[PDB]
Order: C-alpha cells, then structure tokens, then sequence
C-alpha cells in the first residue's frame, strides 16, 4: 500500500496528509478554496480569479508602447507605484519562514532549523510511489542520455537574441556561486552556503578562520599581490588559504579567493581580481571620510557598502537585461517599509537547478586575436595574466552568449554537466514540470508541442515520456517556446523571479533599522550604494576604464 | 577618547565619529531631528501627547474588574484587546538584530555570527574615561558591597502575588533552553544557536544528541521504570553526557536534553513530566496516523509541544506575572494583518534580568520534610523517595520570595549574583537610565525615586553618587514595585518585549505552519489550543494533583 498523497491530488496550494493506509484529507486553509480537494472557489476568489491578468498579458505590456515607459520612467511617484507592484505582486509565493526539504515532505523542526539543506518549493515524491512522479507516466523515467542527445545538445551554435555576451554570462557565474555550493560529500540536497544569501562569502570567505587569512589587518583592506604594476589576489603560499587547483599549477599562479573554485575558469577571476580592487577602493574612501577609524571597522563597512553595491547592480543592470522591459526596475528597500515582508531567505533547491544556465556558454572564448577551446580555457590563470583585465573587458564585452530556452543549445563540452542536472533533479524525487507550473499560478501544458511551440522536438519528447503529466522540469527549461526574441520561456522567467526577490530584498541591509546612511559611514558611503553600476564598476577598477554592458 | 562616550543621540538616534573628537547623530525615522534628535515632528508632538504612561496602563489592567469580566467574556472585544497589547510593544525590538558585545556598529560580523548573544544597547567603547562613559567616577563601586549593602537577604520576604515553587522552578526549567552562556567564550556568547522556543533542553541541542535520547520505536524518547514509574534513562544507557557529581548513583544519573537539568531535583521534575507528556502525544498520534512511521511521530509530537509550551507560558506563566484582570491569549491570527518579523535572536540585557535569584526560599519544603540548599543540589533521590505527586503537591503550597524591592538575594547563591554584576560590566553595559530611555520610560532623577525609600538610597547614593551612572541589575532587585507586585516598572517593560518576541516569533506562528494538517490534524492542533499547566500536570502525574502558579 503506497502513500495516499502519490497522486498529488490537492490543488491551489492546498497541503495533503494520509489519514489512514489508504486515505487522505485536503487541508484547504487561507487558499480561497474549499471541498475535498480545495478545487471549490470562494466568493471573493471568484472575483480574484476574474481580474488577474496573465503573466503573458503582464510581459506584453512591459515590452511595449516604450514611449509610454519613458513617460513613466522619468516621473518618479509613478516609478516608484509601479516597481512597489512589481516586488509585492510575487511576493505571496515563496515559503518563508522555510518549509520541505529533500528528506522532509511534512514540515518539521529538523527542517526549519537546520542550515545544511537547500529548502524546497515542492515536497518531494514520496518513496514507496508507484511510479517516479507519483502514479503518473511509466515505472522508470526515460533514459536521461537519451533525453540529453535528443533535445539538449548544441548542433549549431544559437545566439541569445536579447544580445547577452560574455560579462553578463560570467557574472552570472560570479554572483550565483555564493549561494550555489552544493555540498556533494553529503548530496545534491545539500549547501555549504550557510548564510543562504548575499554575504559575498565568495569575496570573503565562508568561516571566520578564511577571512582572516585574506585579510591585510591595515586600513580595513584585503591581502592582495602586484605583477607587471597590476593588482591581482593573493597566492596560496603566502595565505594558506586552501583552493582547489590541478597539480601541475605553478605555485605563482595559484591565487587565493574566498570561493574555493574560483581559480577553476579565468572568467571567474575576472571578477574576483574586479571585486577584491573595490574593497580596497572603498577602503581608502572610507579612510578619507574617517581618519579616526580602525581596521576592523573600516573592513566591516567596506563589506556592507560592496552588498549594496551587489544587490545595486543585480537589479538595475542584471536583471533588467535579462527582463526586457522598457519599464526601468529600481532598487530602493523604502518601498517595502509599510508592507508586510519577511526580512529572511533560505534557498531553494529548484532555484539552483532552474539556474543551470549552460546554453549561455560559447563554443571558444575570444580574447583579442585568440580563439582558445574549453580545454585551453579551464584552469589558466596565464590567460588572464598575458592579456590583461583591460582587454578581457573589452573582449567579453563584445563576444554573444547563447540563447538558454528553445532547445539544442548546450555546449557538446559540459555534456556530463547536463546529464548531472537531470540525474539529480530524479535523485532528489523532483515532482513534475506541470506541477511545479501551477504551484507559481501557471496553466498546466497540455501537449508537447505547447510546450516547445514547433513538432520535431515535442515528437521526440512525445515518444519519450508519452504523458505531458510526467515531463521533467529541468529539460522543459531548455526546450520551453521562448518569449518573442527573448533569451527565457514563461516558465523561467515566473519561477525565477520570486526566489531573486527574496534573495536581493530579504537581506538584513534592506531592513528599516539597517537603511540608513550611518550604517555605512555616513552619506559618501551611502551614496556609493545608491549609484552603482557595473560600468562604474569597471571604471573605477580597470586600467582606462572601458566602456562596458551586459549586451553586445 | 570615542567622541560618542557621552551617548549624545536621543530618542533612538544613531552616533557616528566624523573625526577624532566630532559626533554625528542619525535621526532617520525617529520622529526627532536636530543636533541630537531632540526637537519633535509636529506628528510627534501629538503622538507624545496621547501615550499614556506605562503606570497609567496598568493601573487600568490592575482595576475595573467589573468591566473586564465583560471584555473578558466578548470573543472579538478579547481579541482587539490582545491585538493591542500584542502591537503596542512591537516595535520596541531590532529585528533583524544589531548590535553584540564586540560590535558598536552593525556589521555582517555581527549580523551572521549565531554564536552570540544579541544587544539592545551597544557596548560602551574601550576607551571611554569612565565605565558608564563620561559620568561617574573612574571605578563603579565595589560589587561585594553592593551585594551586602542592598542585596542579601536578611529575613526571608515573600512574594505578594503569591507566586510558589511550582512558578520559580517552571522559570528556571523553561528559559534554560535558550540562556545557555558558553563559559568558555564568555559572558556574551551562548551555546543555544536555535535563540528561541525549540524545546532543545528536552530533545538535545545537536542531533548526535537528540538520535541517543530516542527510542527510535513509535516516535517516542528512552526511559526507564523505576518502581512503577517513567523516569528519563541514565547516562550509562544512552550515552549522554551530563555534569554530574562523581558519587552519583548509576541509575540516579538522568540523561535529559539540557546537561545541567540534574543540578536541581525540581528542574527534573518537569524533565520528567514533558518526557511523559511527548510519549503520551505519541500514543494520541500513532491511533490517529497508524500509517506513519517512527520519524514523523517524533517529529509532529516535538511541533505538538513547542505549541504547547507556548500556551502555557501566554495564558498561566505571564498571565499570573502580569496580575492583570484582562484574560491573555494565544492566538496567532491575531498578527497575519501585522507587519512582524518570524523571527528572534536572544538579547545579553534579557539574560541578565532574568537572574531572579530572590524567588529562591530559605528551604525546600516536601511532605514533611525540610532540605536547605546543600541538602538540595544534586539529589534526585529526593525526587524518588517522595514521588512527582508528592512534590506537585508541595511545591503548589510553598511560597516564594519577592524579586524586587531590596535586600532578597538568599545568601547560599551570593556568589551567583555577584558574577552578574560582574559580568555585567565586563560586557560594558550602559547605565539603568541609559536602558530606561531605550524603552521609552523617564529616567530616574534620584536614589530615592528609584527605590521609594531611604535607608538603601542613602547606601546607595553613597556608593554610586550620580543616579545617571546605577547600574541595571542591581538597579532591578531594588526598584519600588509596584503595589503589592512581584516586580517594578523597569523589570516588565525590558522584559515583555524580548519575550513577546521569543514566543510569537517562533516559525510555528507564521501563516504557513498555523494550520491544522502541521500538527497532524484536529486532533493534535487541538492540544495546542487547550494545553494548561493544570492538564499538563493531570495528563502525566498519578492521582492527577491540583496545581497553578499561586498558592
Ligand atoms: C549561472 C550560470 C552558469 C555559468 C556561466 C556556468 C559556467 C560553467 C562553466 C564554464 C565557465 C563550466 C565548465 C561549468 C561547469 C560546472 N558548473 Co556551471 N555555470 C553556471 C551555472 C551553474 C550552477 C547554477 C551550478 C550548480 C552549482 C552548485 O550547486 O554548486 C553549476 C555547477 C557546475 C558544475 C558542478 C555541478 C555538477 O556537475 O554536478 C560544473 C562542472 N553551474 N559551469
Ligand atoms: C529564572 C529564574 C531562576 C531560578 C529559579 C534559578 C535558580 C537557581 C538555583 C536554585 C536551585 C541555583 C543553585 C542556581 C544557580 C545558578 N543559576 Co540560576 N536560576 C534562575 C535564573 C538563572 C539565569 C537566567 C541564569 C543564566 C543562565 C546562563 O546563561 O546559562 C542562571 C544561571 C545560574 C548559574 C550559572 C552562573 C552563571 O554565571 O550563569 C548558577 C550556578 N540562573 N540558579
Ligand atoms: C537573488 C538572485 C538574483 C538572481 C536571479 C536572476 C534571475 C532569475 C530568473 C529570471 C528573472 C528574469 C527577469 C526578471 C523578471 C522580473 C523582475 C522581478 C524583480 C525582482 O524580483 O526583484
Ligand atoms: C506574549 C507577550 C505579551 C506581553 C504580555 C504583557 C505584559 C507582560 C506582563 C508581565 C511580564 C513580566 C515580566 C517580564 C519579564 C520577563 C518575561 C517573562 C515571559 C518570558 O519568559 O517570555
Ligand atoms: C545579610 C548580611 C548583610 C550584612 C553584611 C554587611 C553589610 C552591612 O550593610 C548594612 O547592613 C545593615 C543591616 O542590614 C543595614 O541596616 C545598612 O543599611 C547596610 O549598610
Ligand atoms: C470532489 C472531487 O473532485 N474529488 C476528486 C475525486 O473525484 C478524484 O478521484 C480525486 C483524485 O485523487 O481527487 C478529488
Ligand atoms: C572562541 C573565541 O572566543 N574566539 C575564537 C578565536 O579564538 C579563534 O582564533 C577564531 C578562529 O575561528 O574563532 C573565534
Ligand atoms: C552528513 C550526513 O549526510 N548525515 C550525517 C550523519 O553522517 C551523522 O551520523 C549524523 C549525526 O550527527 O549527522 C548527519
Ligand atoms: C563567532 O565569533 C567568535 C568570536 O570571534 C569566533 O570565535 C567564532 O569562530 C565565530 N563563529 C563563526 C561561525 O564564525
Ligand atoms: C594557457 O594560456 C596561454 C596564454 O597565455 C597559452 O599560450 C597556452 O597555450 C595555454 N595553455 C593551455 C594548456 O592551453
Ligand atoms: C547636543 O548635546 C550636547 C551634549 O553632548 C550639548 O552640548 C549640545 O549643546 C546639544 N546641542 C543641541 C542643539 O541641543
Ligand atoms: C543537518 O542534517 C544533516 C543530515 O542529517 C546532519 O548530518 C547534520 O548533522 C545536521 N546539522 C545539524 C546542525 O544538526
Ligand atoms: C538526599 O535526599 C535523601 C532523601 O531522600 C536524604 O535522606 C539524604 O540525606 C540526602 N542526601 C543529602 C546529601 O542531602
């Protein structure tokens, strides 16, 4: 007799329970709808239902009439009426505090209290079902090599049409991989990541013990190293901070950083060089601003400017490419003062594998006159040290990414990784893609060509799954029908959101008792926040401050 | 010296160095701006003409019987009354919190470091010329005259309220679970990283711990019958370390979630009643769901009675505390249209005055029997030879001592609240006047008006000399109570918003886990609603004793 609740039978967020070997009971509380499996709609939710616009609707209107927007973006009141409802109208959808875990389908104190596990938006299948999304579909999904050969992999290279290049496509790497570190002694299902946020551990270090040995101990400054008259990090010798590095790595080119896999892809440490001159920047700014102060206050400021500076740009340049909207997007943690909103996150595990962008990558990395393989690319720092962080810049600037949903565009290079994805979404007992669509207030699909928007592709997946029901949701990412001439699918896009919100605005700093200019040293460390850029970023850090963008 | 020592910024304003001896105050949404936000919005000055004090409000809760035996019985005039007091002292709080005893400044340091206890007040710098800052002398008086002077007890003074042993022991048993100082750090850090209501001195802090104290079968913990009765497991049957003295008998060395809880046969009291009270929950959710399994019995029945521990301390624990005539309640509907942070980090100044060492009795009075202190400590035969009825029964009967109001420390746990003082300055605390304005109440203007007499204020004037320099926990255990009260004003305005906070901050009260499919069901939710300390008691204890907080 297998769990009561297999077949997922509460709707609209409703929580199911077994009440007996083989019976359940719908607990319908605060959803606006009642019966047996809360599919009976209140009153009020009747009305609700009958003026919601779709999030198709919602986009349309955001990506046209742009001479209505730039109206709108230069009358302030207005900007401000529009981005409060852009950050409230997702922010009834994530659990928080926290919920499931891998090892947990009911709520309970081990996983609410303990830091260790991604949470999870979706409580996983339970492990006597029948078959792997429930009672759905076959015993045995489709072999995951089969599916990755079919739809996933690249046969020409597919450009993004919203024009991301390479600085978008590193940062992404850069910023996601502080709060992405699975833990893989113990599983998938697990972070190292304690502070489940935007900490800049990836700068600083995860413990106590690792920033210290960054750190320099005068004016508040991390430990840094020159060549050729440029600042670049730190060595392992001279810290002994441990990284991880293949063993033929002279030991002049194994930099240390706070992320322990940084020194992996010199894309990576692009950034890390870019971020470690800004606290030093910012650091002697500060100094100016108050000779009175010692190191450890002039460190501890520095590091709560440069999560402004983060969360700054992540807004206002970031996401704003890869949105589209003409509507400008603002930071501004004042918006949220006379609303209700829970100043905490926990990350999910389906927010790391929607962000498994591996498309974005290109078939070389093009460095000036160089055209270097994924092979000549992986783990040389020379590259990085030869051309220079002016020429990187410029370089990666001009150099388009690959678009991420639309199919069969993942690089035949990371074909492992992809595989990986799809084996441990299963390992993890994912429910289904259409599942996870109307836990976010989406229409189930209906047919395989819905999904995907053309028939090769959905035949494939057709003969594959058979049941639409059963469909995956990391693979349905990648082939989902893009929006017109857009990077994403409707499903990444309402997916991702929510998770980001909490992420960026759910940080301490964003709170009323920490936004306040005294935090940060007064007004001039205030303001650094409130006008960062990722071209000032640049400008401020790199040799003749290049012009740069997240498009080509 | 910091050119902020003088605490310059009022009215929760915020002070900044902008050189070596110039200040900058922030007066960001204070209601306050000027030099050092003391000169009042316009809103702010109707706002300060309305509030009413905190004496005036409770006189009004103290009074009027005849019209809360009204309020009391009108479901949605309850409500709206609690819904007051429940907003009232919200935003009293930094939440998420600030300040710890290294950090003057927020920074993610002190953010993100659990290990810590949180600060109301920040620290005064190192450098400051005098201990309070600028005012006072250059060394605060000796803390063993302080001590002798004003607190140590000479006759034995009850408490008017009528609070008994069941209260002081129910006090110590509860917050046990989340002051837990880590001795090895210091003063300001703590080893209870869960800040809060998570039932860890039943369960265990680490899961190491937690998986030795269970069965593993039905969801239940490990015991052991002695004589008839459920007692919890010794330490050589589970593995568990506790301190214990080395001439403890095998099978009187208890093995229970927090190690110290066999320092005191009444703190194994109650272990002994919650261990049979999640063993009894067990049995109502395993007739419930026969299709579970061990896991999520234990788990659902540790959600059951956090919930329940909760209840009691609203309804029984604060309500007899506070000596209102308005009923408290237990509801976390009452905040889903609030703006509140589910969420809690465990504040030094709620540590330090809940030292209420004066609760203690001369001796412990069970049956016919009379223990003094050496007798006491570290004695569960005690608990064996008379039984848990036994001692309900008694410890209903036997009063305690008057918190403040002076001179009631008892002698035997001198070196105790000596280490208060002490540690209280170590950890640089500001002035009672300092915390006073931090709560929103007036500062003290003599010795005299803090103690409503003359005979300690002339000790104390003498030792101190500048009221704006007293210290807050002395400052407590001398204060002028209020009429016939346990306590005086500056005890229950620190102390009721870090526990209002600790309680319904608590993840069990936010929208998604207050629904009845988290507690198994009607059933257990319903156990939640209608715990008391009287049916905690009547579920687990043979003959089913009358008890209650008061004699
Ligand atoms: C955000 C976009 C992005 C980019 C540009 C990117 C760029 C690259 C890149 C080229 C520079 C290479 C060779 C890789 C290769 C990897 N990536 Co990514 N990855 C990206 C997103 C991710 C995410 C998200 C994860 C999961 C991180 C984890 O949990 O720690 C990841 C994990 C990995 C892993 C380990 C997980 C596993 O396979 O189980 C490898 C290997 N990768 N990645
Ligand atoms: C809530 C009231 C209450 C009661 C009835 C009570 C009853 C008793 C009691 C009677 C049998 C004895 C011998 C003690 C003895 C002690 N108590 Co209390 N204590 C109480 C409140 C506290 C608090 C609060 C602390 C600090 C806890 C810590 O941080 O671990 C404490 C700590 C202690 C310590 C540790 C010293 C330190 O510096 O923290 C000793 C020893 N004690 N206590
Ligand atoms: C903290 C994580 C930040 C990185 C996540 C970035 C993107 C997630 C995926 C898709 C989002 C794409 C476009 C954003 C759409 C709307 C903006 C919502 C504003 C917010 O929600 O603020
Ligand atoms: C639910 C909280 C609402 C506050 C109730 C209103 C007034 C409080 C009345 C009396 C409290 C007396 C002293 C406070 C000192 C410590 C808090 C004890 C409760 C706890 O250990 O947590
Ligand atoms: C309980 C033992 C405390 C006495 C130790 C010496 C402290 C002397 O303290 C004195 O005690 C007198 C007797 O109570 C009081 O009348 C005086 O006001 C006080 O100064
Ligand atoms: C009232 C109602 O719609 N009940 C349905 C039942 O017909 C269906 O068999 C079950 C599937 O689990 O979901 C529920
Ligand atoms: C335990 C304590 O109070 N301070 C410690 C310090 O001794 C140690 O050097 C540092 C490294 O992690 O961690 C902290
Ligand atoms: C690391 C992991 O996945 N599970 C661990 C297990 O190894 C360990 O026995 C248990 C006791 O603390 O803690 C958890
Ligand atoms: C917390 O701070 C203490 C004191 O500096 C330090 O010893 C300890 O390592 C810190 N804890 C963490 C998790 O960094
Ligand atoms: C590493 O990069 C350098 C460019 O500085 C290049 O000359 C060399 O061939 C590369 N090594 C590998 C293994 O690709
Ligand atoms: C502010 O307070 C300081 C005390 O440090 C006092 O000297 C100064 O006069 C005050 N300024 C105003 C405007 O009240
Ligand atoms: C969290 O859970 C993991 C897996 O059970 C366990 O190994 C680890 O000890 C737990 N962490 C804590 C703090 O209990
Ligand atoms: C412990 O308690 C028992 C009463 O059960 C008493 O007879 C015995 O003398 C006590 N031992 C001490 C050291 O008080």
């Amino acid at each position: 007799h297998h769990h009561p609740c297999c077949s997922n039978p509460c709707q609209n967020r409703g929580e199911c329970m077994s009440t007996g070997f083989d019976q359940y009971k719908c607990d319908c509380t605060r959803t606006g709808f009642y019966g047996e499996n809360c599919t009976t709609p209140e009153f009020l939710t009747r009305i609700k239902l009958l003026l919601k616009p779709t999030p198709n609707t919602v986009h349309y209107i955001l990506t046209h009439f742009k001479g209505v927007w730039n109206i709108v973006n230069n009358i302030p009141f207005l900007r401000s009426l529009i981005m409060k409802y852009v950050l409230t109208s997702r922010s009834y959808l994530i659990d928080s505090p926290p919920t499931y875990n891998v090892h947990y389908g009911y709520k309970s104190w081990e996983a609410f209290s303990n830091l260790s596990y991604y949470t999870r938006a979706l409580p996983p299948v339970a492990d006597d079902c029948p078959t792997p999304m429930g009672v759905k579909g076959n015993k045995e999904l489709p072999d995951s090599k089969e599916v990755l050969e079919k739809v996933l992999l690249r046969r020409e290279f597919i450009p993004d049409p919203q024009g991301s290049n390479m600085m978008f496509a590193f940062f992404a790497q850069h910023f996601t991989h502080q709060f992405f570190k699975t833990d893989h002694k113990r599983g998938p299902g697990f972070t190292r990541g304690l502070g489940h946020g935007v900490d800049l551990n990836h700068i600083y270090g995860e413990t106590l013990d690792r920033q210290h040995k960054l750190r320099l101990f005068k004016d508040g400054k991390l430990k840094y190293q020159v060549i050729g008259g440029e600042v670049y990090p730190p060595t392992v010798k001279d810290t002994q901070v441990e990284m991880i590095y293949p063993p033929h790595i002279p030991e002049n080119l194994q930099f240390a950083v706070g992320q322990e896999v940084f020194g992996l892809v010199p894309g990576l440490m692009m950034y890390a060089t870019i971020w470690l001159r800004e606290h030093n920047r910012v650091c002697d700014i500060l100094k100016q601003e108050h000779p009175e102060w010692g190191d450890e206050q002039l460190f501890q400021t520095s590091r709560l400017i440069l999560i402004g500076e983060t969360i700054k740009i992540v807004i206002e340049d970031y996401i704003q490419h890869l949105s589209g909207y003409h509507f400008k997007l603002k930071f501004d943690p004042e918006l949220l003062f006379n609303q209700q909103f829970q100043y905490q996150n926990r990350i999910a595990s389906e927010f790391n594998t929607l962000y498994h962008w591996h498309p974005l990558l290109p078939d070389t990395f093009n460095i000036e006159d160089q055209e270097y393989s994924f092979k000549q690319f992986l783990y040389n720092n020379s590259i990085l040290l030869e051309h220079g962080l002016t020429q990187f810049v410029e370089s990666f600037t001009r150099q388009i990414a690959g678009r991420v949903a639309g199919g069969r565009n993942v690089p035949i290079a990371v074909q492992a990784v992809a595989k990986a994805s799809i084996d441990q979404s299963r390992e993890m007992k994912y429910q289904s893609l259409n599942e996870y669509r109307k836990r976010f207030s989406l229409k189930p699909y209906t047919s395989f060509e819905e999904l995907t928007g053309e028939k090769e592709m959905a035949a494939e997946l057709k003969a594959l799954y058979s049941d639409i029901d059963v469909m995956e949701l990391y693979p349905a990412l990648l082939v989902e029908k893009p929006r017109p001439d857009a990077i994403f699918g409707e499903t990444m896009v309402e997916l991702g959101a929510p998770f980001s919100l909490k992420g960026l605005m759910g940080n301490p700093i964003c709170s009323p008792q920490y936004w306040k200019p005294s935090t940060f040293g007064g007004e001039v460390g205030f303001k650094i926040i409130n006008t960062a850029s990722i071209q000032s970023l640049i400008c401020n850090n790199v040799k003749g401050c290049p012009f740069t963008s997240f498009n080509v």
